[PDB]
C-alpha cells in the first residue's frame, strides 16, 4: 500500500534524519512532493517483512551488509545511474552496493569505528589493548574509568574479536565462502576472551549499551570510547575535549572494523522510483544534501568526491579512514544478518558468564555456518535409527513423518506448527522434539 505522489523515507535513529528532513522539504517545495522521514526502530527487521507484500518505505537507508539479502528478496529495485552520476561516487563505494553484477542502491558515506577518547584525562591514549587493564585501575584511583562502549552490538565488539585472526566469511577470489566461517577459530577466541576477563576483572560492565556508554563519555567520567562518526556531534556539544585515533593493537595486531557503507535503496513495489532516483541523485547526494545531513549527524566520508575532497581534511576523518583500512568492508551477501545474530548472542552469553569463550563461539560457528551436507545426511540417519528404538510398535510412523514434512512445503506450514506435529507424533519423549530442530531451524 505504498501511496503514489509521496516519499516515505526510513532511516536509522543515530543518523542525521532531522537534516535529511530538511533536503526533503526542499524538494517538497521545488516538486510538490511530500518527503516523509521516519526512523522506526528495528527497521532493518521490519523492512523485510513489510517490503515482501508490496508495503514500507519507498527509500530505506542502512549500512550495505544489509542490503544483499533484501535485493535476493526481491525487494529492492535496480539503481541506473547515468554514468556521469557514477563518476560523482567513489568506485570502492559503487562497489559496496553492488550485488549478483546489479546496482542496488545509493552509496552515502563510509563508516568505521574508531577510538575516541578525552585528551584532558589521556593525552596519550593507549597502543594496545592489553595495557588498559593498568590503566584503568590507575584512572579508578583518580575517581575515572578507562573504557566504556556499547557490548550490546557485536558490530563495536568485533574488531578486538577479529584482531587475532577472527573472520566472518572465508573471502576467496571474488566470492565468498558461505561455508568458512571464522568466528570459533583460535583468533576470534583470543579475542573475546579478553573481552570477558575486562569484564571479569571489572574494568567493564556487561551490561553497557550505547546510551550508557555515550552519557559517561561526554560526562568526562570515561576516558575512551568507541563509536563512529555519527556520534562526533553529541561529544561537540558535551565539554569534553577528544581526539579520534587508531584503535588499539591486539597481540601486536590491529583492530579490524567492519567498514560499513550507509546506502539509500529503493522498494521494489514502490510506484515512486522516478522520484525516489531524483530525490537521492539531484538533492541528497549533492554537495548541499550531505552537508545538510552531515551537520545534523556527521556522516564519516561520503561517497561523494566533491565534498569528501573537503571533509578529508578533518583529522577525524583521516582517523576514521585509517581504521577502515586497517578492517574490512563488509560483504553484502544474504548470510551476513545470520553472522551478525549468531555472534551477538555469543558475545552476550560470554560477556554475562552464562557460557564460556569457547561454548559461546562454537555454537555461533555453527548458527553462523552454511549446514555440512554430508553431516546432516549421516545425523539424518542416526534420527531414523533413534525412531525404531523407541516405536518398534508403530510401522506407520515413518509414513506420518515423511507426511509431516511433505505438508511442510507443499502448503506453507508454520515452522512451530511443525515442531508440534513432530512432538505429538512422537509423544513418548522429547528427545526427538530436540534432534528434529537442527534439520529444520
Ligand atoms: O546484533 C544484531 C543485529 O545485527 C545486524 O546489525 C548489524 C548491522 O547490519 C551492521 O550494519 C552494523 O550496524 C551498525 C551500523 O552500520 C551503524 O551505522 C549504526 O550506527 O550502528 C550499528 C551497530 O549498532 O552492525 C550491526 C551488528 O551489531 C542486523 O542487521 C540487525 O537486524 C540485528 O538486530
Amino acid at each position: 500500500k505504498i501511496e503514489e505522489g509521496k516519499l516515505v523515507i526510513w532511516i536509522n535513529g543515530d543518523k542525521g534524519y532531522n537534516g535529511l528532513a530538511e533536503v526533503g522539504k526542499k524538494f517538497e517545495k521545488d516538486t510538490g512532493i511530500k518527503v516523509t522521514v521516519e526512523h522506526p526502530d528495528k527497521l532493518e527487521e521490519k523492512f523485510p517483512q513489510v517490503a515482501a507484500t508490496g508495503d514500507g518505505p519507498d527509500i530505506i537507508f542502512w549500512a550495505h551488509d544489509r542490503f544483499g539479502g533484501y535485493a535476493q528478496s526481491g525487494l529492492l529495485a535496480e539503481i541506473t545511474p547515468a554514468a556521469a552520476f557514477q563518476d560523482k561516487l567513489y568506485p570502492f563505494t559503487w562497489d559496496a552496493v553492488r550485488y549478483n553484477g546489479k546496482l542496488i542502491a545509493y552509496p552515502i558515506a563510509v563508516e568505521a569505528l574508531s577510538l575516541i577518547y578525552n585528551k584532558d584525562l589521556l593525552p596519550n591514549p593507549p597502543k594496545t589493548w592489553e595495557e588498559i587493564p593498568a590503566l584503568d585501575k590507575e584512572l579508578k584511583a583518580k575517581g575515572k574509568s578507562a573504557l566504556m562502549f556499547n557490548l550490546q552490538e557485536p558490530y563495536f565488539t568485533w574488531p578486538l574479536i577479529a584482531a587475532d585472526g577472527g573472520y566472518a566469511f572465508k573471502y576467496a577470489a571474488g566470492k565468498y565462502d558461505i561455508k568458512d566461517v571464522g568466528v570459533d577459530n583460535a583468533g576470534a577466541k583470543a579475542g573475546l576472551t579478553f573481552l570477558v576477563d575486562l569484564i571479569k576483572n571489572k574494568h567493564m560492565n556487561a551490561d553497557t549499551d550505547y546510551s550508557i556508554a555515550e552519557a559517561a563519555f561526554n560526562k568526562g567520567e570515561t576516558a575512551m570510547t568507541i563509536n563512529g562518526p555519527w556520534a562526533w556531534s553529541n561529544i561537540d556539544t558535551s565539554a569534553v575535549n577528544y581526539g579520534v585515533t587508531v584503535l588499539p593493537t591486539f597481540k601486536g595486531q590491529p583492530s579490524k572494523p567492519f567498514v560499513g557503507v550507509l546506502s539509500a535503496g529503493i522498494n521494489a513495489a514502490s510506484p515512486n522510483k522516478e522520484l525516489a532516483k531524483e530525490f537521492l541523485e539531484n538533492y541528497l547526494l549533492t554537495d548541499e544534501g550531505l552537508e545538510a545531513v552531515n551537520k545534523d549527524k556527521p556522516l564519516g566520508a561520503v561517497a561523494l568526491k566533491s565534498y569528501e575532497e573537503e571533509l578529508a581534511k578533518d583529522p577525524r576523518i583521516a582517523a576514521t579512514m585509517e581504521n577502515a583500512q586497517k578492517g574490512e568492508i563488509m560483504p553484502n551477501i544474504p548470510q551476513m544478518s545470520a553472522f551478525w545474530y549468531a555472534v551477538r548472542t555469543a558475545v552476550i552469553n560470554a560477556a554475562s558468564g552464562r557460557q564460556t569463550v569457547d561454548a559461546a563461539l562454537a555454537a555461533a560457528q555453527t548458527n553462523a555456518a552454511a549446514k555440512n551436507v554430508d553431516v546432516e545426511f549421516s545425523q539424518a540417519i542416526s534420527y531414523v535409527n533413534k525412531i525404531k528404538t523407541r516405536f518398534a510398535d508403530q510401522p506407520d510412523i515413518y509414513k506420518h513423518f515423511l507426511e509431516i514434512l511433505q505438508t511442510y512445503q507443499r502448503e506453507q506450514k508454520p515452522i512451530n506448527e511443525v515442531y508440534a506435529q513432530v512432538t505429538h507424533l512422537f509423544q513418548n519423549a522429547p528427545d526427538l522434539l530436540e534432534d528434529f530442530k537442527k534439520f529444520l531451524p
